[PDB]
């Protein structure tokens, strides 16, 4: 499955670990300010294609939880859950094909 910012400089390489069924929404002080919609996926599951060069590392608090971002469009592609260091967050907006509205209301972890 396919993912990529806006500008397109950043392309991913992602396998969901159980699809979208538990595509959620922290509304943490951080999450609620991204305001994507998140889906997991295991640490081997995740690869950075194209635009390593290009992304932005964000860290903060415990500094256990690792966001990107893309520097030129400012989408967030991913991130490593600070609950789970063998976990990937992604947006699930940059999945090829997939269009946030088709998944209708979604919790908020």
């Amino acid at each position: 499955m396919k993912g990529t910012c806006h500008c397109g400089a950043v392309e991913i390489e992602v396998e969901l670990l159980n699809g979208f069924a538990d595509a959620r929404r922290c509304d943490c002080s951080f999450c609620r300010r991204r305001g994507a919609i998140a889906a997991t996926a295991r640490l081997s599951d995740l690869r950075v294609v194209r635009g390593a060069e290009n992304l932005t590392l964000y860290q903060f608090g415990t500094r256990t939880a690792k966001h990107w971002f893309c520097r030129t469009c400012g989408i967030y592609t991913h991130h490593q859950r600070r609950s789970n260091p063998e976990e990937y967050g992604v947006n699930v907006a940059i999945l090829e094909g997939v269009n946030p509205r088709d998944l209708g209301e979604v919790p908020w972890t």
